């Protein structure tokens, strides 16, 4: 469990820069970025999200790596999702008194409470922006606006949209590829793992 930061930390986390690469999500979860090991999303309703993987959309999750759309949880989906839990976690994070009606959509975007976005392999079928191999650390993301529509199983799903708020760039980024070389970033194993193999 990561010490250098309390569990419900927001922004980016001490000594951990964009572009950092670990191979497995317990990993990820040591280092504080994400610390679920299994859920996609690190949040609690009674205050906001600290952080999110992204590891192969729902329905018409679209990813253009600067931003991208997200779907909640909850509800084969049998019945409508609700603005609780981490719905309800990433909701607030966005600067607009919350809405469970119809959403809500924050004009000044950038005051919303920062999001650490993870991207996973699994995501490179529906995503040219996921990493060839295990988890990377791509940044702060703020929600812009959420709202509620029909899903492909006819019942009601939360709807996000994400939007990158980071000064280090993109590690897809000319300059991002570079940092990331400089800083000599490799894809991170378990204490081990690279002992026996």
């Amino acid at each position: 469990e990561c010490t250098i930061v309390p569990s419900n930390h927001y922004g980016p986390i001490p000594g951990i820069p964009v572009g950092t690469m670990w191979r497995f999500r317990v990993q990820v979860s040591e280092s504080g970025v994400h610390r679920p090991h299994v859920a996609g999303i690190h949040g609690r309703s009674n205050d906001g999200a600290y952080s999110l993987v992204l590891a192969g959309g729902y329905e018409d999750d679209v990813d253009h790596g600067n931003f991208f759309t997200y779907t909640g949880s909850g509800g084969e989906q049998s019945c409508d999702q609700k603005l609780t839990n981490t719905n309800r976690a990433l909701a607030l994070n966005c600067f607009a008194p919350i809405n469970d009606q119809e959403g809500a959509e924050a004009k000044d975007w950038r005051s919303g409470k920062p999001v650490r976005v993870v991207r996973n392999v699994k995501g490179g079928k529906n995503s040219k922006y996921a990493p060839a191999e295990g988890n990377r650390y791509d940044g702060i993301y703020k929600v812009v606006k959420y709202w509620p529509e029909k899903g492909k199983s006819g019942f009601l799903v939360w709807r996000y949209l994400l939007r990158r708020d980071d000064d280090e760039p993109g590690p897809w980024t000319k300059e991002g590829k570079d940092r990331i070389k400089k800083l000599g970033l490799t894809m991170q194993y378990p204490e081990g793992y690279l002992e026996a193999l």
